[PDB]
């Protein structure tokens, strides 16, 4: 562990075209001092492996506006208009990869495992390949994403993903001891921890350096063996992106969504309806809310004084945690998800098919990436519940035989709650209508649905919390 | 998390035939109260996925004694005479699995990854098949392991390994809060941590239950999402297998050690193998800092402990009680082997029964005599980014060659040894060139080494007398 007092001296030797792993989730755990040294070295050609594209005026968005990156490898690249500009113009190469695949690939690369199978992306364009990585000035495609090998194990289908290593890792942490051991604060750990392990040279910036012996040996997050270069950064803006401080049919879906929660349940809730449904959780039960950036035990939104840039949800909103909460890295978070340990994933959808295909991450000709959306639907052991308005404009269907928008997952939905009905959904049997909004008939449902469905013989009216 | 006061109740529904994941490394972090509960229920036919076989009177050894295990999946099964009687007689099936592969399959099992590739086992019985799983009454093999799928990535060969999941995991931890978050003490983490994630029903025993909020949210080793059933154990013997406290044929062995000590450099991360390599750590200059890594989940090993410092929760890979230095860390067995498998350790130093001309190593099996497992040895020699030095006596009994053209004992690794230190010679080892004799114990000539070595070798023009750390 070499200690440096110049952030430029820490990164002088990054050759043009390097692959650099960049820590951070949204603007949370961004190595803003090392990323500033790169603006100051002006190094170029880079392939940046980074979960997100920062924002325009911050994070990796800074090396983008200064044209220093050839290729971004990310999972979610929204909230950066300049990255959209460079991609569509053919100035930027972009590889979108599921978030949990991103985390596991980087981890694999650090752990000496050249490839592994994941259920995530099967039956989607991740498996199929062919999507533009790079356009020409024509609008013709200079680079297409390669297909992934599909293989079956114990009933389910999986795809082969290859490890990611880097030449360098730019990592932000909380404190280092003088031996080079490092800890991370709150949800700021995310991709920083695994990215420490997967590069030939890791550069870590910390907020503070402490003595050898300050950390309990059991509580070291990154052992010194992974830390090659260390600086204490001179300045930290730490800029909250979304400072989040404490219709008829939408409330209906919500008051029904709220009845999905049970005592002892581990749940991951998408932004919008599912998250709002959690406000109606009885205090006589406990639900444990998981966040993909590495939090179990999310609490309500923070009061003004409680807002902390190191604690955010997957929506990028400032959050709090309840007593009993835990933090963990992005690779551990997706092991929990991909492994089926979450009980309930509640999600929005643009389309759901008869046998449970879900389209929710991409509209052709309208370009943000999938995030953890594919990972959250990939486990058979986790109940997937979609909450959505029943129909689009013009009564255009959203429940159909075959989705026509790109799939998030194949045969992954277990139930659909709309303002008109609740359907159970099966891979092989299709839809059963188990509940119908009072006043409406089955034929009012049939006429706004794009496929056949069974009706439950215990078919009750629609419940409301 | 459901809390139980009755440990028999928490394991009462394990069915006959179950696959059970059992934590612990040696006798360290063994779920002793949960093992006792399985003795009370008498559940049989089990497949036990467990790193070692305890000892005769402790750990998994107790369930071997009561004949409740039909099959074992382990990396190292020595120091248990009842195990060896059951295995060799044909009563027990044993899948000897490299330790880091066992760690990563279990973690894969918890992580929803059905299969992955690893370099560990390539070039060995693990990859080619033929490892004995079950013996016949007459000592022939009834069941041998099958060939693994082999695949090349980036000019290296790897083998495909599948996830391991259990019906149940029996997990020892240190403390749990009342939400069911869990922490581990010292090197007692080991396999307990990943096994907690890889079973349909995980049962954890802890020594103390504390209040929600007694753990910083950053320092919860197992979040509550993984803990299904929790008990506070009634009694903890916490036996020590080897009380090794700080202080025959040592003449030529001191030679090897004083030369091997010169392989260390300031700032080096090293993993030292059982046997001779441990002893050269004492000869590491106090003018430098070497960082010593233990496969059971430690970085920054210190000296052997004074009596009053010895702790059952802190051992090395030789199952000896050890200490840690300031700046040390602890981590799980999957993370330990990610460090090793990923090439982050600078030097590995190992014993050998044989080394071949091109760097193959044989150090884990003597067919028909010694079948105790490879432990972490195959993993330690798996990385191209790590220097592998063998420390050994030059020749075997009867001046039988140990350095030879091809090994006759099952391989631990193919083309993996970089240097061989003996009491007569130091060889550099190239996978295409062969051996070069770079150092020679003064007073011996080159014909003395050739008459003791079972193959030819180049002689360095800068050949010098063999170095000894002053």
């Amino acid at each position: 562990t070499k200690f440096y007092t110049d952030p430029v001296e820490a990164v002088k030797d990054i050759p043009d075209g390097a692959t650099v792993l960049v820590g951070g989730f949204g603007l949370c755990g961004i190595p803003e001092n090392l990323i500033d040294a790169l603006l100051k070295t002006g190094v170029k050609g880079l392939t940046a492996v980074s979960n997100n594209a920062g924002v325009d005026n911050f994070g990796l968005g800074l090396l983008l506006r200064s044209k220093q990156i050839k290729r971004m490898v990310s999972s979610y690249v929204g909230e950066n208009a300049e990255f959209e500009r460079q991609y569509l113009s053919g100035e930027l190469e972009v590889e979108l990869t599921p978030q949990g695949t991103l985390a596991e690939r980087i981890r694999a690369g650090g752990a000496g495992v050249p490839a592994f199978y994941t259920p995530t992306g099967y039956g989607t364009l991740v498996q199929e390949g062919g999507s533009p990585i790079k356009y020409n000035k024509d609008g013709s495609v200079a680079i297409a994403s390669k297909p992934r090998e599909v293989r079956e194990f114990n009933g389910q289908h999986f795809i082969l993903e290859e490890a990611i290593t880097g030449d360098f890792a730019l990592v932000k942490a909380w404190k280092a001891d003088r031996a080079g051991n490092v800890i991370f604060r709150k949800s700021a750990r995310n991709f920083n921890l695994p990215m420490c392990k997967a590069a030939e040279t890791t550069v870590v910036e910390v907020e503070e350096i402490v003595d050898i012996g300050a950390f309990a040996p059991e509580d070291i997050h990154i052992p010194q063996i992974y830390v090659h270069r260390l600086i204490k950064g001179e300045k930290y803006e730490k800029r909250i992106e979304r400072l989040s401080i404490r219709d008829d049919v939408r409330e209906r879906i919500i008051k029904r969504a709220a009845l999905e929660f049970e005592d002892g349940m581990y749940a991951n809730l998408g932004i919008g309806i599912p998250l709002l449904a959690s406000n109606f959780i009885s205090p006589n039960i406990t639900v444990h809310l998981q966040s993909e950036n590495g939090v179990l035990g999310l609490g309500p939104y923070p009061r003004q004084h409680e807002a902390d840039a190191d604690l955010i949800n997957a929506g990028k909103e400032t959050v709090t945690i309840l007593p009993g909460a835990s933090f963990f890295s992005s690779d551990e978070s997706f092991a929990m998800i991909r492994g089926g340990h979450v009980d309930l994933t509640m999600l929005g959808a643009m389309q759901v098919s008869k046998y449970g295909d879900l389209a929710n991450w991409m509209i052709p000709g309208k370009v943000k990436g999938m995030g953890g959306a594919m990972d959250l639907v990939s486990s058979a052991k986790t109940k997937v519940v979609v909450t959505m308005e029943h129909s689009a404009k013009g009564n255009a269907h959203k429940i159909m035989e075959k989705c026509t928008l790109p799939l998030t997952g194949k045969q992954c939905v277990n139930r659909i709650i709309t303002e008109k009905a609740v359907f159970d959904v099966d891979k092989k049997k299709g839809l059963t209508l188990i509940e119908l909004w009072e006043g409406l008939t089955v034929d009012d449902v049939q006429k706004s649905t794009g496929c056949d469905f069974a009706v439950s013989p215990k078919l009750m009216p629609m419940q409301q919390i």
